This record gives C-alpha cells, structure tokens and sequence, in this order.
C-alpha cells in the first residue's frame, strides 16, 4: 500500500529544467510533506540566474500525493497508491491570451526522499504579455482541482482553471489540462469524481540573495 509511506514527515525535492521562448532555466526545491495534514513546505531556488517567467506561473508543475484524504475517502487517492514507482504527471497549460506550457514529469520515491522531476516547455509567449512581461502578483488564489478516472490508461484526468492575480487587477487565466499515470504495473486505485481544495501561500527567505520562492501548501480532497 503506497499510502503507509506517507503517514508521516516525508522529505520532497524537486528538479525543473525549462524552456520559455528559448529562454533557459533550471529550479531545484526542498522541503516536506506531512499528507496527514495535507501540508506542504518547499523552497524553490532558480540556479541559472533570474528566472524568466513569474514564480507564481510554475506553483502547478513544481507532489499531490501529499493532499489529505480523508479517511472515508481514502478508496480514492491514486497519488498515493501509486508509489512507490510512481507515477508520470504530463500537463497543457494555457496562459488565456498568451503561450502555452507542456510539462512532463515523474514524481517517485529515491529511497525515502520523494522526487518530482520535470520538464517544462513554453512556447508562443508574447514579448511584453503577463508571463514575459512579469506582470503577475506574488500571491496565488485558492483553486479546486477537478479529478475524474480513465480508466484506459490505469490513470486519472484533472481540470482545472487557475487564476493568476495582475498587477492591474485584474486576472491571468490558465486552464489546465492533466493526465497520470502509473510508471510501476502494480494496481493502481482509481477514483470516483472529487476534487482537491488547495490553498498556497507564497514568500521570500530574508537572507536569500538568488532569485526563489518559498511555499506554504494545503491540499485537503472533497466532494464524496
Ligand atoms: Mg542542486
Ligand atoms: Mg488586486
């Protein structure tokens, strides 16, 4: 049962290589997870340099195996089940308006250390729009993530609709378009429709000179 390997403090990291228009950029993150609260602390370091795109733009790509299921629910989370071999996350994300992201990433246990490793790739950006143009608000809404089963793939689909604030007022949508599947061969459990209620909180370490981001997260599973 993957899910016994998270009823405690579990160690993330996180690795990002990306491209943006042909801008090239790595992040590297660490932190935990405590899924019994559906919590998540991670701090995010961009190690080429500046970071190309708005911090607020990569919270989706850069671990929902750490979401709270609750106990009656528990029949439900494929995140969990899936490991330890893990699963493949592949997502489109469309900046309304503007470019797209396509990410592809495996999130699996390295020992006693689960690893998200992604690769992101952006295209069809305007020069001087929100994203190129950082003119997103360091803050981020809460959303729901939408879940449903396909079953064809051994996997599962998200929807969802994230609401990026601009420095104007008024807002940057990106709809989201997910799949995942199971890297290991292992049964997998597929869930009914539900949803996860998440809610971020985004920051600056005061003594950090790179560019970063540090991030508060609690993803609680509803709907059933
Ligand atoms: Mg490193
Ligand atoms: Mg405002």
């Amino acid at each position: 049962k993957g899910e016994e390997l998270f009823t405690g403090v579990v160690p993330i990291l996180v690795e990002l290589d990306g491209d943006v228009n042909g801008h090239k950029f790595s992040v590297s993150g660490e932190g935990e997870g405590d899924a019994t609260y559906g919590k998540l602390t991670l701090k995010f370091i961009c190690t080429t340099g500046k970071l190309p795109v708005p911090w607020p733009t990569l919270v989706t790509t850069l671990v929902q195996c750490f979401s709270r299921y609750p106990d009656h629910m528990k029949q439900h989370d494929f995140f969990k089940s899936a490991m330890p071999e893990g699963y493949v996350q592949e997502a489109t994300i469309s900046f309304k308006d503007d470019g797209n992201y396509k990410t592809r990433a495996e999130v699996k246990f390295e020992g006693d250390t689960l690893v998200n490793r992604i690769e992101l790739k952006g295209i069809d950006f305007k020069e001087d729009g929100n994203i190129l143009g950082h003119k997103l608000e360091y803050n981020y809404n809460s959303h729901n993530v939408y879940i449903t089963a396909d079953k064809q793939k051994n996997g599962i689909k998200a929807n969802f609709k994230i609401r990026h604030n601009i420095e104007d007022g008024s807002v940057q949508l990106a709809d989201h378009y997910r799949q995942n599947t199971p890297i290991g061969d292992g049964p997998v459990l597929l869930p009914d429709n539900h949803y996860l209620s998440t809610q971020s909180a985004l920051s600056k370490d005061p003594n950090e000179k790179r560019d970063h981001m540090v991030l508060l997260e609690f993803v609680t599973a509803a709907g059933i």
